[PDB]
């Protein structure tokens, strides 16, 4: 067994409390060397002469290089010391604990989880566990009052291909008008890109953080929205740009005019004094040459409490959660006090983050509830749209990703197909709607949160910025009603089959040749299976049972396939068919 | 190269700012697998036209199974994305990064440290980095004035063997009368175990957290000690137990007497109503049957502030530093708002934890500055006292422990050789003053802060609680002043030799058989190498020269070793000799 490959930390994504009294320890080994891992543990003071309690660590997934095992250690005493007895394939047993490896128990040492306090059990809003979000880019979703329109609006048409700045006017009233659509699809929260008052077509140059931008609406319209949507099941989540300010911020203007005398001077990172906002962008901004975005000093206790009052206004207004823009470039202490502030104004206001590098520093329990799952985006483009990885690599990428984070985070990362910065996922499959559908049949059953972009329930293609941002096609003859009844089908299925939302994922079948991949999602007795054929030709496959039991297994999209031959469930599936097979339990 | 053994993270101990412009990055690798390690880096938002800057990661030492590479990335924009070019023994060029491993750069991805903040550069009290702390267990240091006493006391001579009941007097005025000793020895801080009012001889069931124990002193004798010591550059660091409270304590009294009526019911977890002092003792405890100490539920806002009010108060008294006992079972929120407090009251207040399992989750820079280094306590017990580990395992335990936490946390850890509950180091050393002297030459040059116990300067031998709490031996005639002048000289070297306090430690020779281990301390051109023949015989060893250079070294304990024979430096050293060779620059 090569022991420099076995890994565990008593911190972090490898040990964490699911409850006061229940601890979760995970361990990884090179693919194949550990064939049995079993935790032996006791309270942190229990005297030697006692036999230990025991709990077997299951295999929870194997990515490309490592096999990942996971066990559940009851700690009634809310304190736990433990060692792993690891067992090889050729039978070698070893013991792993803090001292190192040994084959003689004690000299392994012992790992320890100091105390488990309920304030450190990572707790995320129960609602977000079964949600499906709908990303609204408000400017392109609908224009419901023509009076707000910026001058020069282009005509709304399925014709449109935009340019960078080009406005189409789309506004909070429009959304208010189209809420009886959103509601039928079965969405449960809308996530607006930034709506606040700002100079450009995209509101990232924030000018006043405390008011809806002039082209979108006004606080009573935002309330009428918050209120009309909540009453329809839908929550409202806002985009929070606290990293950097815009050029028309008060404090950026005060430093601009007064310079060194303004009581705002230290709010921003200063070499360009006086402010040259036109010729030398060297004053800490977004990145070295953007001259209209200077960074707010989140460290400063005035800056901090301003953005906390920004955060409280918007929550007086009724919102259920923020998505945090460029979260990773504002300090952890801000994000902690932020979590403290938010979660007290609203027990269920979610705080979700955007960082596109490993985000575990924030998914520890104390800063955000989940981040945007970029790794699912990469995996789904490649497997489903470009073809470039095969089900084995699919499984590897999937599997390496979910063990990034505590399961409280993983189970609710926002699983996005595309965004207002990417080419649109139908362009990604180059127009092929069988690929697109399979990628959605995946999205709606995997672990985390379906995030639909505006437009894809009805078929919109596009390139990256600005071409994803074409107006939404709202005429029922111009919309792929085929797709819509599928999103509504799947969405319904996500909402009744408790395991799809709240259940764990285990890999069932990964066949690089035929390109099928199939998973099970499980809560208690229930098992649903998702068999996905990523082939444009039709395949039988044979597969083995899920552990417990199922002689008979319904298909929820279509009817019975009780083919459980005592261990072989045999199933044919036509091109790009996914099947979602439910225990019946 | 086993790829499963390569580790790096962009958090924690494996990457962290040393300044806002500079990020230390560390990488762990199976021993022997990797020969050159190098970090190639650019700013996060840098475009691909640019060459990546290069930075070579030297071998920072190798523990039993792993080598460790460590590099320094000058990141001017405070943002860094980095790919490692690993280079191995046959010549395999591997690229490591977040995406994974590939022989092509782009398929490896890049790790990211998003932005580096002044608030997140771990800062430590600058005195503490040179300090030599003197451990007093007050009750036995000396007796000042017998109006302290608690009727029962026993005699002040060498002969007297403490039983667990006893009191020998021992009080803060003795320590005042004793400071010119402390000033002569050369210590720079004094850390007193608990002195707060309590009903027992272990004051850890602190009964009155706001007042010194009757038997020890009063607030002006304390506050006179604090002054009289500042005058001699000796600082008071004090043991605080915020984990459990005492039975007799004010806020608890109110449920001994008040049942549910008790406002203070929620400061405490209470299993079994009421206080079962006598019936059976299970109620949230330090341990399994320990009877006076129920858990201070620090999580509670109304507790927390009290335990912050204690700390305001003892800091109004002018104390410099807390050592916080059984720290590991109180919440990271307590610790972290406590650190903000202490450091805002006094920017220089040392804050030191006591965890006896890996404590990295408090050694980030938001929580404490160091723990008690129990590894040092056991790694010297083996190499020096017991003879049960040779030079190559001493080197390995040392390196496996000094790569565990960020560097700032590692140069202030308390290097104790014994405590009031352990055996006295001469008694482990077997009484051999020659073995002991060598383990002190080491503690005084090793990375960390030297903790002297009261009495080891004078050769006090002793055993577990009680024998190690024996009175100090104050008669010149019964003191090993031969030891006292040796400790006195090392504490002087450490304070004149920059690298002994603030440099880094690279092992120079570790030879299993000869049992001679040797190391180098370094800051800028200055190198100071300590050669230790830990073998009872006189060997001659030939060391290879260190990186800046040194054709000629002076030995600080005795005179000139110009043995620099074209790289080789020949040293003939006597039994149990440690040399301290200062490279002259
Ligand atoms: O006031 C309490 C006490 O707090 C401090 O103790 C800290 C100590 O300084 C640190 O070193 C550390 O302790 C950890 C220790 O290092 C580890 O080795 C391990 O401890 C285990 C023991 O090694 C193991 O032997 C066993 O314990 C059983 C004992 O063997 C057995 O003798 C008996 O224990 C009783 C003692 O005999 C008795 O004397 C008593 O202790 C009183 C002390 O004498 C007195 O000085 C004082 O101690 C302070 C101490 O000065 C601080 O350093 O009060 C004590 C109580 O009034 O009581 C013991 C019964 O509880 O029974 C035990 C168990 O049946 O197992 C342990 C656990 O595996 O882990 C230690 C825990 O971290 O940290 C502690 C603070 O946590
Ligand atoms: O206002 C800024 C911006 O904020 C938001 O963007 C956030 C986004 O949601 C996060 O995902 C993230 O960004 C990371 C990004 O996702 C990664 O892809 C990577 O990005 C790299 C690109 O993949 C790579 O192609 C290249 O980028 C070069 C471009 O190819 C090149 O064209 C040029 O980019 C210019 C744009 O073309 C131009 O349109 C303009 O961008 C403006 C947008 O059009 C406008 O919508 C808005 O942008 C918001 C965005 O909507 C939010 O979602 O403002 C933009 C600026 O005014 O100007 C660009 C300037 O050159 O140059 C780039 C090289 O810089 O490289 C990148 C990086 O290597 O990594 C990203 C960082 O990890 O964070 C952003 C917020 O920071």
């Amino acid at each position: 067994m090569l022991l420099e490959a076995i890994f565990h930390e008593a911190k972090g994504s490898y040990a964490y409390p699911i409850s006061e009294t229940q601890l979760r320890v995970r361990l990884r080994a090179k693919k194949g060397d550990v064939v049995r891992c079993e935790v032996l543990y006791a309270d942190r003071y229990a005297s030697p002469e006692e036999e230990l309690a025991h709990a077997l660590a299951g295999k929870a997934g194997s990515d490309e290089r490592f096999d990942y095992f996971e066990a559940l250690l009851e700690c009634s005493t809310k304190r736990v010391k433990y060692v792993f007895l690891l067992t090889g394939p050729q039978g070698e047993a070893v013991y792993f604990g803090e001292t190192g490896f040994s084959a003689e128990r004690s000299k392994a040492g012992v790992f320890q989880y100091a105390y488990i306090h309920r304030s450190e059990v990572f707790t995320t809003p129960e609602w977000a566990k079964e949600a499906v979000i709908y990303q609204i880019f408000p400017e392109r979703f609908a224009n419901g009052d023509p009076s707000n329109d910026p001058p020069g609006t282009e005509q709304w048409a399925k014709d449109a291909r935009p340019r960078h700045d080009s406005f189409y006017g789309g506004d909070l009233k429009g959304v208010i008008d189209r809420l009886p659509y959103l509601e039928e699809l079965g969405v449960t929260a809308l996530y607006f890109t930034p709506i606040f008052a700002s100079p450009s077509h995209h509101k990232y140059d924030t000018a006043d953080y405390l008011a809806i931008d002039p082209q979108f609406g006004d606080l009573p319209t935002f309330r009428r929205l918050v209120d009309e949507a909540h009453r329809r099941g839908i929550k409202i989540i806002l985009d929070a740009v606290f990293n950097h300010a815009g050029d028309q911020f008060f404090a950026f203007r005060d430093v601009l005019q007064k310079g060194e005398q303004s009581r705002y001077k230290d709010w921003f990172f200063i070499e360009d004094f006086p402010v040259s906002k036109t010729s030398r962008t060297n004053y800490e901004t977004f990145a070295v040459q953007v001259p209209a975005m200077p960074k707010l000093r989140t460290e400063n206790p005035e800056v901090k409490e301003y953005l906390f009052d920004v955060a409280r206004f918007w929550m007086e207004q009724g919102i259920d959660g923020w998505r945090l823009d460029v979260a990773n470039e504002v300090d952890h202490a801000f994000w902690r006090e932020f979590r403290r502030l938010v979660k007290s104004l609203n027990p269920d206001a979610l705080i979700v983050g955007a960082i596109w590098h490993d985000a575990s520093g924030w998914l520890m329990g104390d800063q955000f509830d989940s981040v945007m799952n970029y790794l699912f985006r990469e995996s789904v483009i490649r497997f489903f749209a470009t073809g470039e990885i095969h089900a084995e690599r699919f499984d590897a990428e999937l599997t390496r990703a979910r063990m990034l984070y505590p399961e409280q985070a993983a189970q609710g990362l926002w699983n996005l197909l595309d965004s207002h910065d990417t080419e649109r996922f139908l362009t990604s499959c180059g127009g092929n709607e069988a690929k697109f559908r399979l990628a959605v049949l995946f999205q709606m059953t995997y672990l985390g949160t379906p995030l639909i972009y505006y437009g894809d329930e009805i078929g919109m293609a596009g390139a990256t910025d600005p071409d994803c941002r074409r107006p939404m096609i709202w005429e029922e003859k111009e919309q792929n009603r085929g797709l819509f009844e599928f999103y509504k089908e799947l969405i319904r299925l996500r909402h009744r089959l408790a395991s799809l939302t709240r259940g764990n994922v285990r890999s069932w079948h990964a066949d690089k040749q035929a390109n099928l991949y199939a998973f099970v999602r499980t809560v208690q007795d229930q098992h649903v299976g998702v068999v996905l054929n990523n082939r444009g030709e039709k395949q039988t496959v044979l597969l083995q049972v899920p552990e417990s039991g199922g002689k008979t297994w319904l298909d929820c999209l279509t009817g019975e396939e009780v083919h459980g031959k005592q261990g072989q469930l045999k199933l044919t599936l036509r091109p790009y068919q996914g099947m979602i097979l439910w225990n019946g339990r």
